[PDB]
C-alpha cells in the first residue's frame, strides 16, 4: 500500500551512467511503447568416483598432508619410530604417579572390560559398530585402546586415527580430555581441527579429533596415511555425518584394509549395520540404577505449585489427580518453559535429603540465561547452598570444564544445559534431571528466506536418554515438564537433519570431490533427503554460477567449495578482491561464523556500542569499526587488549577467533591465485567520505540478498514478501528510547530474517536505492516512470538509469566469471574493466542518491 519512493538522481550521474553503458557497448532494454505493458530490465566442461585411501607411511605427515624431509623422521625406519614411542611411553608410566592415578580411573570405566573384544572385532572387520549407554567411555577410551594396542605390540608407526565429532565443542573438548588422560596437552599423541582453529597431532602414532566439515574439506587428495576412521555419535543424525557415512561406505568397498568404527548410543542401529554390509555390533554396558520419572501433573502436585494469571495437552489430565493439580496445570502455556516450577522443583529436591547434582535440559542459551538470572534474584540460591553452572557451546572452555568439578558439602550443583548433556557428555554426581521436553532446531525456508530458531518437542527417545542421565550414580528422579497427554503425541524420533537442512554446501563437496551427480550421490544416503531440497541446492549453485548449464563445477564453484562459509558470502569475498576491499569483506564473512562481539545482554545497545556505527546506520560498519579499534589497542600487548575489551564491553575470545578465521579465508584466496595487495587491511572512517566503505556496503547488499526491507516508522519494517516485521532490539538502528531515527533512506539489508512471535531483521545496514537496484534486486519491471523491484517495492526513477544499473550488475557478474578463470587479472587493472568498476564505485556513494550522512536529517 506504499507510494513509489522518489530517487533523487542528478542529471550529471544519469548521463555518466548512459555514457559508461554506451562506451562498453552493454545491452539495455529500451523504454516501453505503452505503460500498461511494462518490460523486465534483466536479460562448459564434459560430464561416480571414490575417495582414494592409503595406509600410514614413516616419512609422511597425514595431518599436514606433506612429506617429512627435515630431521630424523625423514629416513628413520618404522621399527626405530615404534620402539622409541613404546620406550618413551613405558618410562612416562614408571615415573608419573599422577598419570598412574589417571590410568587407574580409566581402568574402572564400563568400556574397559570390553577392550579385548573391541580390538579383536576391529582387527578382523573393515567396519564395526560399538553400541552402549552414554558414559561407558566409547568416545574417550576406544581411540586410546587402538593406539596403545599398536604402541604395546611394537607397531606405533602403523597407527593414525581420525575421530569425527558432530560438534566443534566436542572435537576440541575430547582432544583436551584424551591428552590429559595421556599426561599431555594437544599437540603430541592427540590433536584437534575445527573450522577456523587446529592444534595438529605429531605425525606418528597419533589421534586427530575433527568436525566432519574439516575432514571433507581435506579429502581433495584422498585419505592418505590413516589406519582407522572412527565416526562418533552417529545416532545424532548430524547431516555432515550421514553424508560422510556415504563416502566411507564407497571407500570401504574399494579399500577393505581401512578400518571404520561407528559409535552409537543405545538406539536401534540395524539401519547402520545393514548399510555397512551387516557389520558386527559390539555391545558395551555397565551399572545403571532405576529412575522414577514424573510428568508436569506430578511436579505441580508434589510442590503444591500455583501459576500466575497444536491442541493444548495441559487441559487433559487424568482424574486420579487433585482438582487444584488439574486447574493449576490448565493455566500453563505449553509454548513456555515454567521457570517458577523449576525453582519449586529445586526446593522439593532439598527435602529428599539425598546429595546429588541437578541437570536441567533447556533448549538454548536464551532460556538458560533467563533461568540463571531468575535464580540469582532469590538469595535462597546463593553460593552458601548452590553452584549454578550454564552449559552451552558459546561459554568459554574454562567455564565448560567447571560442570565436572566437585562442590563443597551441603552445596547442590545445578547444570542448566543444552542437549550437549544428552548423549555427548556425562556429568557425574547427577541424581536429578529437570527436562523441559524441548529441542532447539534451525529451520530455514528458501521461499521466504526465513530463519526459525524453533523451540520444538523432543522425541520419546530424547526423554528416555535424558531420564537415563539421573541413573549412573544411585537410584534417580527425572521431572519431565510436559503433561502425560503431550508425551503420548511425541514422535518416537527427531527428523534426521538430512530431511530439513539446505544441501548446497554438501552439493559443492560432492562436486569438489568428484563423487558424481548431486542427486545420484544423495540417493545412496542411508536416508536420502527429499527431492525438493536437492532441486533447491542445484538451483542455488546454478544462480551463483558455481555450476554451469551441464551441472559441472565452474572455477567459481571450486573456490566456493574450498571456502568454509555460505557460498553467497564466498562470491561476495571474490567481488571484494576485484574492488580491492578483500580484507573488509573477509572480516564480515568471518564474523557470520561467531556470536556478536558486543556484550549487550539481549537489551538495547548503549552509547559506547552505538558510537562504533558512526553516521552509517549500519551494524556491519559498527563491527568493522570495533575490529579496527581492537586491532589498534592490541599493539599495546595482552593487558591493553584485555582492558580495551573490558572498558568497551567486548568479548575478546570472539574478536580473536574472528580475526583468525579472516586470516584463514584470505589464505585460501591467496592460494587460489588472488594477489596479496587486493586483501590488505585498509584504514577507514565511519563518519567522513570513504569510497572503500561505500563499496563494502554495496557488496554486503549482494551477500545477504534477498534480505531487503523498507522502514515504515519506529521499529516496523516491510519485508520482500510484503509482510510486517520489527527492527531487532540489538541493532544500532533500534531507537534507544522514544526519540525517532531520521534515516536518509528507508532501505535496509540485514544478515538474517528471524521468525519468533513476530518477524525480526537482525544485523541491519542502510543502503541507497541505487545499491538496492545494483546488488539487492533479482528482477526489475519498468513502465517508463516507475520500476517495480522483486514485486514488493516501487521506485520513481528514470527508466534509463535503472536499465544502466542492471547492465552494470550483468557486466560485474561477467567479470567475476573471467576473474575466477584467471584471478591475477585483478592485478592488470585493464582499463575497460576499471571503467565499469569506477561507475559501481560512484553509485555506491551516499552522494549519488542525494544523501550526505554528515548533515543531520
Ligand atoms: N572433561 C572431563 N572431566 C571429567 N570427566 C570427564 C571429562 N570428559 C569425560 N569425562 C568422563 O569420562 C567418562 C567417559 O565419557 P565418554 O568417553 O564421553 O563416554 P561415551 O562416549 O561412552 O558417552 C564419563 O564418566 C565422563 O564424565
Ligand atoms: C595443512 C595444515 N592443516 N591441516 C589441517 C587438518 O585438519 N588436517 C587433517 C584433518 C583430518 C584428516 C587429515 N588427514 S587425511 C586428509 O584424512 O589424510 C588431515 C588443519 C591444518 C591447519
Ligand atoms: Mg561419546
Amino acid at each position: 500500500t506504499v507510494e513509489p519512493y522518489k530517487v533523487n538522481l542528478s542529471q550529471d550521474l544519469e548521463h555518466q551512467l548512459q555514457n559508461v553503458i554506451q562506451e562498453l557497448n552493454l545491452e539495455i532494454v529500451p523504454p516501453p511503447e505503452d505503460p500498461f505493458l511494462p518490460v523486465v530490465l534483466n536479460l562448459p566442461s564434459q560430464r561416480i568416483g571414490v575417495v582414494p585411501w592409503s595406509p600410514p607411511q614413516s616419512n609422511w605427515n597425514p595431518w599436514t598432508s606433506s612429506n617429512i624431509d627435515e630431521g630424523p623422521l625423514a629416513y628413520a625406519t618404522p621399527e626405530q619410530i615404534s620402539m622409541d614411542l613404546k620406550n618413551e611411553l613405558m618410562y612416562q608410566l614408571e615415573q608419573d604417579h599422577d598419570l598412574q592415578a589417571i590410568l587407574q580411573e580409566r581402568e574402572l570405566l564400563p568400556v574397559k572390560k570390553f577392550e579385548s573384544e573391541i580390538l579383536e572385532a576391529i582387527s578382523q572387520n573393515s567396519v564395526i559398530i560399538i553400541r552402549g549407554a552414554t558414559g561407558c567411555g566409547k568416545t574417550t577410551q576406544v581411540p586410546q585402546f587402538i593406539l596403545d594396542d599398536f604402541i604395546q605390540n611394537d607397531r606405533a608407526a602403523e597407527c593414525n586415527i581420525v575421530v569425527t565429532q558432530p560438534r566443534r565443542i566436542s572435537a576440541v573438548s575430547v582432544a583436551e580430555r584424551v591428552a590429559y588422560e595421556r599426561g599431555e596437552e594437544p599437540g603430541k599423541s592427540c590433536g584437534y581441527s575445527v573450522r577456523f582453529e587446529s592444534v595438529l597431532p605429531r605425525p606418528h602414532a597419533s589421534i586427530m579429533f575433527c568436525t566432519v566439515g574439516v575432514l571433507l574439506r581435506k579429502l581433495e587428495a584422498g585419505i592418505r596415511g590413516i589406519s582407522h576412521v572412527i565416526v562418533d555419535e552417529i545416532h545424532e543424525r548430524d547431516i555432515n555425518t550421514d553424508f560422510l557415512l556415504v563416502v566411507l561406505r564407497d571407500v570401504v568397498q574399494a579399500y577393505p584394509e581401512v578400518r571404520i568404527v561407528l559409535m552409537s548410543a543405545t538406539i536401534d542401529t540395524s539401519m547402520f549395520c545393514e548399510y555397512f554390509f551387516n557389520c558386527p555390533i559390539i555391545e558395551v554396558y555397565g551399572r545403571t540404577y532405576p529412575v522414577q520419572e514424573y510428568f508436569l501433573e506430578d511436579c505441580i502436585q508434589m510442590t503444591h505449585f500455583v501459576p500466575p494469571p497444536d491442541a493444548n495437552c495441559n487441559l487433559i489430565c487424568g482424574d486420579e489427580y487433585g482438582p487444584e493439580t488439574r486447574m493449576s496445570m490448565a493455566q500453563l502455556n505449553e509454548k513456555e518453559t515454567p521457570f517458577e516450577l523449576i525453582e519449586a522443583l529445586l526446593k522439593y529436591i532439598e527435602t529428599l535429603n539425598v546429595p546429588g547434582a541437578v541437570l536441567v535440559f533447556l533448549p538454548g542459551w536464551n532460556l538458560i540465561y533467563t533461568m540463571q538470572k531468575h535464580l540469582e534474584m532469590n538469595p535462597h540460591f546463593g553460593s552458601h547452598r548452590y553452584q549454578i553452572l550454564p552449559l552451552h557451546s558459546q561459554i568459554p572452555r574454562e567455564e565448560q570444564r567447571k560442570v565436572f568439578d566437585p562442590v563443597p558439602s551441603g552445596v547442590t550443583k545445578v547444570i542448566l544445559s543444552t542437549n550437549i548433556a544428552e548423549t555427548s557428555i556425562t556429568i557425574n554426581d547427577v541424581v536429578y534431571v529437570i527436562d523441559s521436553c524441548k529441542q532447539k532446531v534451525k529451520l530455514f525456508t528458501a521461499h521466504n528466506n526465513m530463519t526459525n530458531y524453533a523451540t520444538v518437542w523432543a522425541s520419546k527417545t530424547n526423554l528416555e536418554q535424558r531420564k537415563g542421565r539421573a541413573g549412573r550414580v544411585r537410584p534417580g528422579f527425572c521431572f519431565h515438564l510436559c503433561s502425560r497427554a503431550r508425551f503420548e503425541r511425541l514422535e518416537t524420533h527427531m527428523t534426521p537433519e538430512m530431511f530439513r537442512t539446505p544441501l548446497h554446501e554438501i552439493a559443492l563437496s560432492i562436486k569438489l570431490l568428484r563423487l558424481g551427480g548431486i542427486g545420484q550421490f544423495l540417493a545412496k544416503a542411508i536416508e536420502p533427503p527429499p527431492l525438493d531440497a536437492v532441486i533447491e541446492a542445484e538451483h542455488t549453485l546454478r544462480e551463483l554460477d558455481a555450476l554451469d548449464a551441464n551441472d559441472e563445477l565452474t572455477p567459481l564453484g571450486r573456490i566456493l567449495a574450498k571456502l568454509p562459509i555460505e557460498p553467497r558470502f564466498g562470491k561476495m569475498m571474490i567481488m571484494g578482491c576485484i574492488f580491492y576491499v578483500g580484507d573488509a569483506v573477509c572480516t564480515i564473512s568471518a564474523a557470520t561464523c561467531f556470536p556478536e562481539p558486543f556484550i549487550s545482554e539481549g537489551k538495547r545497545l548503549g552509547y559506547v556500542h552505538r558510537n562504533f556505527a558512526g553516521n552509517r546506520f549500519s551494524d556491519h560498519v559498527a563491527l568493522l569499526s570495533v575490529f579496527q579499534a581492537w586491532d589498534d589497542a592490541r599493539m599495546g600487548g595482552e593487558e591493553a587488549e584485555i582492558r580495551f575489551c573490558e572498558h568497551k564491553r567486548l568479548n575478546m575470545a570472539t574478536l580473536r577467533m574472528t580475526w583468525e578465521a579472516k586470516v584463514q579465508l584470505k589464505e585460501i584466496l591467496i592460494n587460489s591465485g588472488f594477489p596479496e595487495d587486493c586483501l590488505l587491511t585498509q584504514v577507514f572512517t565511519n563518519t567522513g567520505p570513504d569510497n572503500n566503505l561505500d563499496v563494502v556496503i554495496s557488496l554486503l547488499a549482494f551477500g545477504v540478498y534477498p534480505n531487503v526491507c523498507y522502514h515504515k516508522e519506529k521499529r516496523k519494517i516491510l519485508t520482500t514478501e510484503g509482510r510486517n516485521a520489527l527492527i531487532h532490539k540489538s541493532s544500532v538502528n533500534c531507537p534507544f528510547s522514544s526519540q525517532d531515527m531520521k534515516y536518509p533512506s528507508p532501505f535496509f539489508v540485514f544478515g538474517e530474517k528471524i521468525r519468533t512471535r513476530a518477524i525480526s531483521a537482525k544485523g541491519m545496514t542502510l543502503v541507497t536505492p541505487l545499491q538496492l537496484l545494483l546488488f539487492a534486486s533479482k528482477k526489475v519491471q519498468s513502465d517508463g516512470q516507475i520500476v517495480l523491484v522483486d514485486d514488493w517495492i516501487r521506485l520513481q526513477i528514470s527508466h534509463e538509469a535503472a536499465a544502466c544499473i542492471t547492465a552494470l550488475r550483468a557486466a560485474m557478474e561477467a567479470l567475476v566469471v573471467e576473474v575466477t578463470k584467471q584471478p591475477n587479472i585483478i592485478s592488470q587493472l585493464d582499463p575497460v574493466n576499471e571503467h565499469m568498476l569506477n561507475m559501481i564505485r560512484q553509485i555506491s556513494r551516499p552522494s549519488a542518491a542525494g544523501i550526505n550522512l554528515m548533515i543531520d536529517y
